[PDB]
């Protein structure tokens, strides 16, 4: 049920203990010794990897290291479709913008934040929750020069349990961090958008980089006379597999929960955020969909943009499903009715105060929230010409000096970037008709962006006439309506572009709703530090984790599956048999690579396949993850590495607000599916040879 | 393989069931001199199966059986279909027209006599060994001089069974008076609708209840006032006990086809025209379907019928290639025939080798015809709508060619176009159809083989498929009303003559009528050689483990209560339960609409006795017992004959099951007795139901 800070290990080692943990507590977090949390990182900003050699291999998934292979590919050696094996160490590419962060310490700073703090003159600051505050006091509490006389490292500190307790991180920064290798992106994106949220799962979900340092194994950016990094702790790779009820443990870098949810927060992100989010995409995948079955070339300009729009779909979907069906409306009244009965009890009515803090500022932000989610959902993200070219203030100080000409190459540099070769006008003038036919009926006039008040006005309410006369009359509807523009341009034409007048009219409402709204996070953020205080104070620090927010925490469970519906029953492990019954040569999600379906028709699994034979691709645990999990190492009960977490079912969604155990499971790639592919699909032995493999 | 086996068949048999579970005597399931189980099971409405369950005649069977009778019964006032029917009194009971219930009264083996019979031969090659018309010449021979009339009610059958190597005699007694009793509501009796057609776990409440009238003696009338219902001499005890994991389970009923006896070329022949034609074809069809149901609301009334009729069939063709893909059923159809070759060889006979041959050759031949055939049915016959415009007669032509005959010419004529260009017919829909259907068609059938007519695609339209739709549509007679009724105003034979729409539709009826002809002689060389066939497979390994296919006759299958692993890491238990119909619940889904009493039953947990040990409401089971089209409505029997459930599906997995049953896929699709027993008691309210059956612990 937890994502535990690191300074609760040792309240929750005995549980731990009790579900199977043989490895002893300090092997594992130790907060002045070296321990296996010094092989976990932090990779590339939003995604969790583990060094895996005493050379600085690291593990991460294939989704997490796909922008360095796509930035390595190209037409004659494309790494994304085909893989990429680095067959010696001088051949690993190097990736500009590329980092890895080690947690080098962890302290509890909560009574030096909190004294720090007293020196207030406002009690509504918000300097509590202050990255700029707090950074002015870890840097007071690391000292002056802190990073010259550390090269390498960072200090920071976060506000957790809602600004109840502090903790200061000295960071380790590696830039130098290396692509080594890589399946296809039939092996690494097997399900590809299909299986996104999906138990079963086949996809081997993994990419191989390596850490590269000075001759002394501090950081340093790429230079092509760094040397791989010696690490102070890597793991070991178990080849004993899984087994049903085996105790595994995660650590890794969950982003956001939000466990601490009054009632009415949950009402407010279903019947706002998730249902406008629902509808709204409904319409404009719709869309997309019957345009892109109809014609060829559109599928093929439209699919990324297809896929992206579904997988916050899906999750909404999903979180969604829970609110309906695992009751976590009623489990936060229930939180919060005991809260206020124990607060009653004690004389102390300052926790009822903040829960009703709370209730009325969701209700009096609810026309605004909902009217934002409207246009963002249905006109920011839902039609592309609401992000064609605005001419900034410079550019029409130039239109009205020869200067004319460098304002016309920006603009139509803009107008390129919109119009790209994935853009469709036609494509696009349908989607915005029926996205702004679901707008209209749901935003009043009164509170319509300026330009869609002449839907009514001018357009007697024809939607397509309006969409028709933008692109019609429009410098942006065509490139030969630009080009005529270019050659004679005035500032009078843009002042009155349809195209430019609702671009600035949706991003003017989009821009004011937010302003308005801004305030509104204030009072529920000062009010959750009492309640949070509250809850603590009642029922303790064990069982109340702390709301996830990108950093270190572990999680504990078993290999588990579960059942999803009535009669309905997935195990808790898949095979290659799996991927092999999901082929399809016609559809590029189930491609399968031939060297693998080889490796499957001559059971060529060597010492990777299970006691009875069937080869491992994935397993599915009972340990609570959420985004930034992505790479997370899977260990054993002994600390031995058995896999890499990758996704979780869309029935756990909801889990990043109640955990839901029968429902909630994390999806791994099994450890010996890694080897598999780096043995027999990459033939990279010497990265099987650097790693410390276990019987 | 697993059985749909012949009544005589128990006697050899019954060691094995008894070792599977089966706990009854034998002669108390099937007695050949005497009153049995099997006299408590009738053919239902010419297709379906039902069961007497209790001493007043009352008979159940599925939901989607008595849905003809539910429908003929429903109007706006009281609309039986949507709401259920529960009639309170006896004297309620609605009667329906055309209804029939069979009762299998004696069966029995007369393959000496029609053997002998046959041996009065004039060519070897006669057909009349599996001909309807000269076995019944010999049923009647056999039963006597006016049978009819001095048994009334009763009738005689023989049928020919492994290929023409056994043949029994039925006595049948047939009641035509078979009364409406009672009917959940459609969102029970149908809650998958077509999602869950094929499906497994499934949630469906598939049942319904009539009642056998007759005179005053119990014999066989049409309907009357003064019928009284039937005393039956034996029906169904319901069980309440449920069921549990690998509990024996059996069946009886009347399965109608099976292919156990293909060759691996007909396997082959199977898959490669009459499956894949019928995919590639429907798939094309019900995707223009769909875009224009999807865009026009009135265009989804006026087709979701078509939609889901065609899609029928397009499953179970899409679950049988599934198998032949999957499950080695070309394979194990080639060492069948192997393994019987190798045999002949060894006894010196040549003529299963031969027979084999024979009918590979045979297929090798009909491939192009056949292709051709199931081309022009999948994607014209069935695939367009204006190919089933009218057609003027020899005699309407004729009409129309100085008499009064011509006014009642033009109103058949009229009633036709009224019948094609109905409520729910779109030219606007039919023409896009035609265009995708045509473009496949003339992809693959060449200029030479093409119906006459859409020779003029290449000829006249300069290849636009396009460009021939919309002229057939913009000149022809049936085109639209304003059109027919310019033509009926103004008739002339030499505008019918020469209308597109009338030339299109005989052209490609034409085709159709004359592909058939070429390819009906080729049943029969393979038809005999299958005679020779099945005897070599009998004498070699037996009548004890090869059933005969299917025909329409009373046959029993026993296997156990079982799931199944429909894929990797997924498991579906045995048993579904009503929590599975609440989690399936969508009130703006027609389909998945909860009824309000039932919802409130699951929300109190008003099960009664009707709840399993853990107090969960059982809905529907599955078991490894063979049946196929034609078991709807079987009972399903205890290891002590007593009724657990009625079947009503099968799953997609085990389509290919008529060809070769798959023990780790293949399952019956049952509703649980207790879920049947719940609706009638807490959503219909009609005890006298549950008081006339004889309902045990
Ligand atoms: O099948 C579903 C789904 C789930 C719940 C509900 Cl209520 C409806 C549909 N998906 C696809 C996988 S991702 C989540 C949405
Ligand atoms: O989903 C399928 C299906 C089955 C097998 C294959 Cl190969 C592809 C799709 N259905 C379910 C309804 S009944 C049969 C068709
Ligand atoms: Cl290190
Ligand atoms: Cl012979
Ligand atoms: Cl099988």
């Amino acid at each position: 049920e937890g994502m535990w800070l690191m300074q609760q290990l040792g309240r929750k080692y005995a549980q731990m203990k009790e579900r199977g943990l043989k490895m002893k507590e300090y092997d594992l977090y130790n907060p002045n010794g070296t321990s296996l949390k010094d092989a976990v990182v932090l990779f590339d900003g939003g995604c969790t990897g583990e060094v895996v050699s005493d050379r600085g291999l690291v593990l991460t998934n294939h989704h997490c290291g796909y922008d360095m292979i796509q930035a390595h590919s190209t037409l004659e050696h494309n790494y994304l479709e085909n893989g990429f094996w680095a067959m010696r160490e001088a051949d690993e590419l190097p990736n500009k913008d590329i980092s890895v962060v080690f947690i080098d310490k962890i302290e509890d700073v909560t009574d030096y934040v909190k004294k720090e703090l007293k020196a207030i003159k406002d009690p509504n600051s918000m300097d509590y929750l202050s990255p700029k505050y707090l950074q002015k006091l870890a840097d007071k509490k690391a000292g002056k020069n802190f990073s010259a006389k550390n090269p390498g490292l960072s200090v920071e500190i976060k506000a957790f349990y809602g600004g109840n307790l502090y903790l200061m991180f000295t960071k380790k920064t590696y830039t130098d961090v290396r692509l080594v290798g890589a399946p296809p992106s039939s092996i690494g994106k097997f399900g590809a958008d299909t299986d996104n949220w999906i138990w079963p799962r086949h996809t081997g979900d993994f990419s191989i980089f390596r850490i590269y340092a000075d001759k002394n194994g501090n950081p340093a950016p790429y230079s092509e006379d760094n040397v791989p990094l010696k690490p102070k702790r890597f793991f070991n790779i178990s080849l004993g597999g899984v087994q049903e009820n085996d105790y595994a443990m995660i650590m890794g870098f969950p982003g956001t929960t939000h466990r601490y949810f009054t009632a009415s927060e949950v009402d407010e992100w279903k019947s706002i955020d998730n249902d406008i989010r629902i509808r709204m995409r409904d319409i404009r995948q719709g869309v997309m969909l019957r345009e892109m079955l109809a014609d060829p070339q559109i599928k093929i300009m439209y699919s990324a943009k297809y896929a992206a729009s579904q997988n916050a779909y899906k999750r909404a979907i999903g979180a969604n499903w829970a609110i309906k069906t695992r009751g976590l409306r009623q489990n936060k009244q229930a939180m919060q009715d005991r809260l206020i009965a124990w607060g009653a009890k004690q004389g102390t009515p300052r926790y009822e105060e903040a829960v009703h803090e709370i209730d009325a500022t969701v209700a009096k932000r609810a026309d605004l929230r909902r009217r934002y989610w409207m246009i963002e959902e249905g006109i920011i993200r839902g039609i592309e010409f609401a992000r064609s070219p605005i001419p900034t203030e410079d550019e029409t100080k130039a239109l009205q000096a020869s200067a004319r000409k460098e304002a016309i190459d920006k603009i139509r540099t803009r107008y390129s970037k919109f119009a790209n070769k994935d853009y469709s006008a036609e494509v696009d003038k349908k989607v915005a008709v029926a996205m702004l036919t679901e707008y209209l009926k749901e935003i009043p006039y009164e509170n319509l962006p300026l330009h869609l008040r002449l839907v009514k006005d001018r357009f007697a309410g024809d939607v397509q006439a309006y969409v028709d006369d933008i692109f019609a009359r429009s410098v942006f509807g065509s490139e030969a309506q630009f080009d005529a523009f270019a050659a004679v341009p005035s500032v009078e034409k843009l002042a009155e572009d349809p195209m430019v007048l609702f671009a600035s009219s949706v991003f003017d409402e989009y821009r004011k709703l937010y302003n308005e709204l801004r305030p509104y996070d204030d009072p529920i953020l000062r009010a959750q530090r009492t309640y949070i205080a509250g809850l603590l104070e009642m029922d303790g620090d064990q069982d109340q984790f702390p709301d996830a927010n990108l950093t270190l925490r572990f999680t504990y469970g078993q290999v588990k599956g579960y059942s999803p519906r009535d009669n309905v029953y997935y195990g808790h492990q898949t095979t290659l048999d799996g991927v092999m019954e999901k082929e399809d040569p016609d559809n590029w999600e189930f491609v399968v690579d031939p060297k693998l379906k080889a490796v499957y028709e001559r059971k060529d699994f060597g010492r990777y396949a299970d006691r009875s034979g069937r080869m491992p691709v994935a397993f599915c645990a009972t340990t609570h993850t959420t985004g930034g999990n992505s790479g997370s190492p899977v260990m054993n009960a002994n600390g031995e590495l058995i896999g890499l977490n990758f996704d979780r079912n869309w029935e756990g969604v909801g889990g990043d607000i109640q955990y839901l155990a029968d429902y909630q499971r994390s999806i791994i790639v099994d450890i010996r599916y890694v080897l598999l592919v780096i043995d027999k699909v990459g033939g990279c032995q010497r990265l099987l040879d650097e790693m410390n493999i276990v019987p």
